């Protein structure tokens, strides 16, 4: 009696990244709408509503659900854009262009990865993967996006996927311009950093990175997961309160991903 | 505390579809490869080897492993094939793609379902999916696709997917022809037959497809599930002893067929 | 001085399929915005407008001019629908996307030819070709897709393309519905009919098409080439007066297939 | 009498661009193969041969031709590189693919570029087109394809298209190794560089990769276009004789970037 294969193993999370809660107000347009551990940001225009993120793949219903809280119809959704293509995070872009007619704008890097779904990860290879999903417009670094007369430009920040892209637009509050900057993951989670043959400049990559994050325009961070900038959406009002600026996440993330190095030289992960 | 979402799940298949077997000689040039009970056949010509199916996704490894043990390395795969593109049945073509250079042909409904990683399934919807793949070249109903001189026609039976194909082809044994017939699925498994509103013409495609599936030329029937054609890959040069013609596979798939048909009418599955 | 490989060739066109016509109104609802010789409609909804083919790819431009006429604005248009991916009636559809957001539904063999932007087509190689375009929406036969309100219902019929489609939809004119059928083409330019490795069963699937036009709910009949049904665009409220019914639409495009044959049998085109 | 849409227009070049040519040696594995005014290289080796750029899209039979005279039949060539995924240098790679089984190795933007066809170019638009191919593999920068042994590293270069390449591999010749670098064009040809909203970052990114180019290992350098590097193909053993270093390439490619964004800010092409 000798082993079959293995089974196909799920992409199981903590329980906190889905845990559904309800439209969070981060500014005069934006709103948080997508779960307690994962972020899934709603721009409301006057001409269409924008969405930065979905989160997981079984977050679609949810999202629309807080879509139409907010006044938003499905129809009303003009267009997605993406911190990176991963199934936390691009998870339910699919079926959210199906249900919505909303069109993705994406860089060259992580249009190909959302149309793998995720599949041939250059770390994770196929073992965190969703329904694969394909952008509509191509957008180049530094390119402005605008919805409603809402421009939105994208930064990109290589490293976490080659493809990481933050995203900033200014908002309003108190009569007072706010200049959101929702940056993607510094992380680097079991990657292999040093002459990695499927990603041979990461670590020079994630460098030019982390000073691109000091240097976008920041009143108010935001991250795909709000724990990385030190928000907690569960506190309703306070949830902004301890979030970190630019400047601070891009340290955090630098000296985190140099240990790392030396941790990996070290033989260890 | 109120529910979280729920967590993926994966795509759980008896032990036996994912036990390996050594390969089992079907005729002089065509072998079994896959597991005990997923076909995955192998043809070999002096101009390189096709596949037709891999099985699961897992299976990419064990299918190269026996590729080797037939004298066939990786590069020696020219071309795949498929019987429909479920994640039982193209599971692994994206990797052997990557590993072998080989090319996919397909018709233009597998190469779409392919190409989405068999997501948005009529049927399925986003519950059984495997990495998406690119098909190379489409085929046409009654075309041939020639390997080393060796000729495989498609027969689309469209039904169990909307591009259901049987391949046929003639190998020999015992100085003496055998035509083979690889025909796909014709069950209908959890699906609603009557005024699908995803496949409105369900029905009717089905019958055509027994028709059409009576009609091959076949000496040697076998079928993407084994048993489905009375088969046994586990009892070695016994394992064809008890096949099924391609009438009584045809009239045996029918009668289910209708039967299903009456229970969906009479509110059951 | 030996002679260099040719230029390529521009795909050029009679005059009259370039030239831009104002909308006529075909019934409440429905309106050809195209040009004089290639049939572009517009059909405007409560929520949102549907085109059925957009011509040639020099066209974009003047079906915007002629939706704007008509109270639509680039973001109003939600849908695209297609007779077939040819040059001359999918040309400006890729364009029309990037412009309007409208998403495309279409068969699986009209998404592949639209991927490949025409090139590799069965009978023109890469002849006649267009800027490719991504399908959001498969549909499957007789599937119908719907937008405010007004259904449109897809009927396959293969022959000038593999993917060739009529759709059929219900407006009105003086309170009475008025069924619409917009058949494709059923024409086989300097097509191979008998024995196309390409396209094995051509003159079968003619043949069943020639009864799925005969069979379509049709009160008035329109083509991608008004001229195949006795349209007159250029004539304004007389456009429609000599339009042929589906019966005999298609008993002229039988007689000419099956004269056709004949010369190919005798040794001409 | 009013005027029709203009007609489509062809993509003509210069005559030399299809002037075809017999292969000529560059190196002990390594022959140009194109035409006498556009490059595409063969590399041959024990495992089969690579192919770098194929020029035009009516260069494919050519190709064939001259592989076959290297003794390189169809199913020989493993693989095709790109530099970028212009008309003229990536035309034929669709029709090289179906009739050679090779994959295409690139980066994600060439990637993107290719599978359009060269439509929706940042500069062109869509009057530079060709018929579209998909990439088998993604490539970073710095990586390493390998094939019979010989190993070929990408070195991203964007400005002249934002997934611009150059490749280098170890050649040798009279014993002794020939570092061979394919350096891709550095033009700017009708470009707007300043404040390009398609291009944002474009002159940073011509900027850095002068300097790139200039760091390429580079004992032999080649170009697509072979004039870049003063290359005179049509004089066979002389046709080296007066080819640039890739310092000198780099320094004559700035020195005309920086003369026409002088221009542009005065107003002039
Ligand atoms: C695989 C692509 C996304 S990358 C997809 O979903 N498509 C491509 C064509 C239509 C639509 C579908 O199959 O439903
Ligand atoms: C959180 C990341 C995606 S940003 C992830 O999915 N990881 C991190 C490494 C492994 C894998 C997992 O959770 O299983
Ligand atoms: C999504 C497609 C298959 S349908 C794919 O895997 N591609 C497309 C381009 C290259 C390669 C890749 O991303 O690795
Ligand atoms: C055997 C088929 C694929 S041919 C399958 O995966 N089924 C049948 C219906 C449900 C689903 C499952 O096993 O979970
Ligand atoms: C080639 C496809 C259509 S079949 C396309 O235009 N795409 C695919 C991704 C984005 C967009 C683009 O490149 O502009
Ligand atoms: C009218 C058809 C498309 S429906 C066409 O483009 N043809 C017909 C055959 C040749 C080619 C041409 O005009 O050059
Ligand atoms: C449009 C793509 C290349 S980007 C293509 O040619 N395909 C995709 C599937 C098969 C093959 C074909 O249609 O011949
Ligand atoms: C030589 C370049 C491609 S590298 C080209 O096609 N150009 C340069 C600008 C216009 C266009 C043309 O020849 O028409
Ligand atoms: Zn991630
Ligand atoms: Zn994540
Ligand atoms: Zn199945
Ligand atoms: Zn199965
Ligand atoms: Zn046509
Ligand atoms: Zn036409
Ligand atoms: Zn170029
Ligand atoms: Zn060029």
């Amino acid at each position: 009696a000798e082993a079959p294969l293995p089974q196909l193993r799920a992409y199981t999370v903590d329980a906190s990244w889905l845990q559904p809660m309800a439209p969070l107000q981060v500014a005069d347009h934006t709103w948080q709408i997508g779960t307690e551990d994962l972020t899934a940001l709603l721009v409301q225009t006057a001409e269409g509503a924008v969405l930065l993120d979905g989160g997981m793949p079984q977050m679609a219903g949810h999202l629309l659900d807080n879509m139409k809280l907010r006044g938003v119809a499905p129809q009303d959704l003009r267009l997605i854009l993406l911190s990176h293509a991963h199934a936390d995070h691009a998870g339910p872009v699919a079926e959210l262009k199906r249900r919505t007619g909303a069109h993705v704008a994406a860089n060259a890097e992580t249009a190909v990865l959302l149309a793998r779904g995720g599949s041939n990860d250059l770390h994770f290879g196929d073992g965190i993967t969703y329904p694969p999903a394909s952008a509509d417009r191509i957008i180049m670094d530094g390119e402005v996006v605008t919805v409603g007369g809402i421009a939105f430009t994208a930064h990109f920040m290589p490293g976490h996927t080659p493809g990481s892209t933050a995203w900033t637009w200014t908002d309003t509050r108190d009569g007072k311009p706010v200049r959101i900057a929702y940056a993607d993951s510094l992380s680097a989670p079991g990657y292999q950093l040093k002459g990695n043959p499927r990603y041979p400049r990461l670590i020079e990559d994630y460098k030019r990175s982390f000073a691109t994050v000091r240097a976008l325009p920041c009143d108010l961070l935001l991250t795909p997961h709000p724990g990385a900038s030190n928000w907690n959406y569960a506190v309703g009002s306070k949830a902004s309160a301890e979030a970190l600026t630019c400047n601070a996440y891009a340290d955090a993330a630098e000296k985190k991903f140099d240990a790392q190095l030396a941790r990996e030289t070290a033989g260890t992960r």
